[PDB]
């Protein structure tokens, strides 16, 4: 079960789901065996949770999962967004927590710049919207890419032309303004702007490199490379459960648009499927548990947000969703992640098919959500099993029933299962 | 030279320059040879122009190239944007042109739609800005791809619920109003607009199809499926000349986030690269020739708005650019087009290297336009001839000084070269 030592040259993690299922834990695993550990997508929105070998916790916004292996290179791809402000403030973190960063980390020169004004543009939407609410998700990714679609947006490659840079800046602060009244732009708050990123373009500088080239030129001297997605499919701008969706591309479409590499390099593509599916906030949720079921699962996995402590939906595992983005992607296998969580559980259901309000079966994953919200799960129950497996190292030690459950999906999916995750832990993953 | 029958069971045409190459001409000699044919990014804003057996002229928009051919399927991928009054504009020219489009075109249910609203908004942007001028270039291309990223956009599938559809165009309404005074949106000009795609959605109807499924399904049946770029990859929003770039994705990449297959499916991608690049409206240009060497090329390539008729800015062919291009597609082969055109240049430049504004070589191609405007290009003049050779259908028929020249190219991009165009008739093509 030589999994760690089967991956290709280029090789890739990505969420199958909805939200979170746990894929740095896999990349931070998988990171020793690579040279390079790079982000294509999203921006510091996300957060991955590693731990290292003595059970420290870290949690990673911007920066890959692979940070924690000294022989391995983290980048920050062209797909990618930067709240520069913040992310110094995760490398001060890291430094701190003996985390080196200093050559360590590179920051595509074509990756766009997400401002402080991004954030309180994204903030004023909401105001005025039918009220999204309670919660400083301030996280200027929706306006950002605009920006960049608009071709209005700044990139990295600008600090290094602090003399133009004014100039470029203020045009998209001018813009703003036009939009929101609760926006006024003084000159001189834009005088600071400048001499601010003034500052941060001296610290970056290091950073700086040409993602494209780099990764490329490291692919024709044989250098492994380890792509660590963003967010799940599902969320996908162009996939996802529109409108109820990221404006970055999830999908594996996106490692390409995101680092500038060629489709016919990328080998293995690992798709990371939690055992149970949690979307957090509203939007389509076909196998949502209400009842007590989902209370059980929320808990024992702790589905709550590292900073807003807010209960994320939960429900059974969407096959069809799952099918739909197998196919999307064209995963090589699997990573079955928090399967300690489905313990206690006397029966466990999967949906297989779907229905329509009256009665017919769909062939395939509905994109409105007209239809979408308004469909007739077919169920699948299973057995269950009530014993603690966080402890659990080798697969054939894994309960009868548990076992079926993967085959089941792997079946089902079409894809093999080569992780199981049984624990947060490093140590906590089962090879199939 | 069986070139036709070596094509994978998913090959896809590219373009690597600039502006137009003439890929359709190579899709619609391509296109028999295959099932389906599919454009998985943009919106009309484009422009193929193909010629049939008879040798009479066609000039697509959001139609495949493949529409000239009974057994084959043409279809308007995800990543697509859908202005629909142009489209059954588009439909109705080609119904009286004897084609038929029933049953032979399919509308992606998830690609977006562009309403009048992001022509004119679009529009009015240039209209405040620092004034780009003349030309009726009301393509709300950028302004709606810039709504998707937002997610408050509409899609093909919001036609089939028009109940909600009001309530879903009025809120990107009253946006545009906010932001621009040029603006008031009548509360009787919405009801207009839903009347109207109301009237619209009983036309379009029965080209709607889950085109993500479609094609994977396809892929599962072992249908041949050539996919259409839509333009080139320098204009790539993310590796193009930004700001000087298109908001879609024309890269390789793009056909998975635009038609939503595999990475690991897609095989042969052919580039289409000019003998001579061609650039339209503003933005850095390298290899720009000003002098009558510009003004040759551009008489005898006709490079002149379709419309507009205005000059496209002219140069030698950038090896430079060609070759960072074909990294991040992974080009199988090329497509040297427009090589009759070359005819009467005594001397012939090729952009091979790319100084600083010292004098230091790149190892790689400029991202930011502050160091690529001002870039010292290393020419390599090869001997010309004065021969027409408009007629020259086999590979060993044209001049020494002719195969020299693609040779040598094939070399420099170390992409062989498969596809010579010496004429804009489907027939005008040689095999190598
Ligand atoms: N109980 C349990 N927790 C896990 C397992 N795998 C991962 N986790 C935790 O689940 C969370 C996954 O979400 P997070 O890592 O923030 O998102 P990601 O970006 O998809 O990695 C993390 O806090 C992990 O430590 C597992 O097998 N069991
Ligand atoms: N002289 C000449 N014209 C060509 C050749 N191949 C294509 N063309 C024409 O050049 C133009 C290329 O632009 P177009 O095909 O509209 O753009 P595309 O979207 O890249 O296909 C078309 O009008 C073609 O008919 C060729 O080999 N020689």
């Amino acid at each position: 079960a030589d999994r760690v030592s089967s991956l290709s040259n280029v090789s890739g993690v990505l969420g199958s789901q909805w939200g979170d299922e746990g894929k740095g834990k896999l990349v931070d695993v998988l990171a020793p065996r690579f040279d390079i550990v790079a982000r294509c997508q999203g921006g510091a929105n996300a957060g991955h949770t590693i731990y290292n070998s003595e059970g420290k916790k870290f949690a990673l916004h911007l920066v890959p999962s692979g940070i924690l292996h000294e022989g391995t290179l983290c980048v920050v791809g062209n797909g990618a967004v930067i709240h520069v402000p913040g992310f110094f403030g995760e490398i001060d973190g890291l430094q701190s927590n003996g985390v080196s960063c200093d050559g360590r980390i590179l920051v595509s020169d074509r990756a766009h710049l997400l401002f402080d004004l991004h954030q309180t543009v994204d903030g004023l939407r909401e105001a005025e919207l039918a009220n999204s609410f309670i919660g400083t998700t301030k996280r200027g990714i929706g306006p950002c890419y605009s920006s960049k679609v608009t071709r209005n947006g700044l990139r990295v490659c600008d600090l290094r032309h602090m003399d133009t840079f004014g100039d470029k800046l203020d045009v998209l602060f001018e813009d703003a303004a036009a939009r929101f009244e609760g926006f006024k732009y003084s000159k001189g708050m834009l005088k600071e702007e400048v001499e601010r990123y003034k500052k941060f373009a001296e610290r970056l500088e290091p950073f700086i490199a040409d993602t494209v080239h780099v990764l490329n030129e490291s692919i024709r001297q044989k250098k492994k490379i380890l792509v660590e997605g963003g967010q799940a499919t599902m969320l996908d701008i162009d996939f996802g459960t529109y409108p109820f969706v990221t404006s970055s591309s999830p999908s594996a479409g996106g490692i390409c648009t995101g680092l500038g590499i060629a489709p016919r390099v990328i080998g293995d593509l690992i798709g990371v499927v939690k055992a149970y599916t949690t979307r957090v906030g509203s939007g389509p949720f076909p196998t949502e548990l209400l009842g007590e079921e989902g209370d059980v699962l929320r808990k024992a996995g702790m589905e709550f947000g590292t900073t807003t402590g807010r209960p994320r939906r939960c429900g059974w595992l969407d096959i069809v969703a799952l099918k739909y983005c197998c196919d999307i992607n064209g995963f090589s296998s699997l990573n079955l992640t928090k399967l300690d969580v489905l313990s206690g559980l006397p029966e466990i259901k999967l949906g297989v098919s779907y229905n329509q309000m009256d009665g017919e079966k769909l062939q395939s994953f509905p994109g409105d959500l007209d239809t979408l919200e308004q469909v007739q799960v077919n169920y699948e129950v299973l057995p269950g099993w009530d014993s603690d497996i966080s402890s659990v190292r080798s697969y054939s030690e894994l309960p009868q029933a548990a076992r079926r459950y993967v085959e089941r999906i792997e079946e089902l999916a079409g894809v093999p299962v080569h992780y199981i995750g049984v624990g947060p832990g490093r140590d906590a993953l089962i090879y199939k």
